[PDB]
C-alpha cells in the first residue's frame, strides 16, 4: 500500500549504500582466504574464477535484490 | 561442472563476508539520512518501519542472495 512502498524504497537505499569501497576492498583481500578452504583439486579453477570474475561479484548480488521480496518477508507487501 | 560448484562457492563466502558489524553499524548509521530522502507526508511511516525491521534488514538481503542465479549472470552455471 504505502508501507511496502516505504519499505522497497529503503531496501534500495541499503543497497546502494553497502555497494561501496569499503566493501570491495574487504572482499577482495579475502578471496585467497577463501580459495585456499577448498579441495587442493579445485584451487587453480577458483583463482582462475576469483582472477576473472572477482572483480565484479559484489555488483551481480546486489544487483539481483529483489526489494519487494524482502518486503514481503517482513511482511509489509 | 566445477567451475560452477566454485563460483557458487565463492558468492555463499561473499554474502557471509559482508553480514558483520562494520555493514550493519553503516546501515544504522544511515537510516536517518534515508528518511530524509522521503517527502514529509511519509517521515513518520519510514520511522516505524525503521525502528521495526531497520535491524532485520541486512540479514533477509543475504538470506536472499541466490548463488546459483549469480554464477548464472556468470556464465559459470547451468
Amino acid at each position: 500500500d504505502v508501507y511496502c512502498e516505504v519499505c522497497e524504497f529503503l531496501v534500495k537505499e541499503v543497497t546502494k549504500l553497502i555497494d561501496n569501497n569499503k566493501t570491495e576492498k574487504e572482499i577482495l583481500d579475502a578471496f585467497d582466504k577463501m580459495c585456499s578452504k577448498l579441495p587442493k583439486s579445485l584451487s587453480e579453477e577458483c583463482q582462475e574464477v576469483v582472477d576473472t570474475y572477482g572483480s565484479s561479484i559484489l555488483s551481480i548480488l546486489l544487483e539481483e535484490v529483489s526489494p519487494e521480496l524482502v518486503c514481503s518477508m517482513l511482511h509489509l507487501c
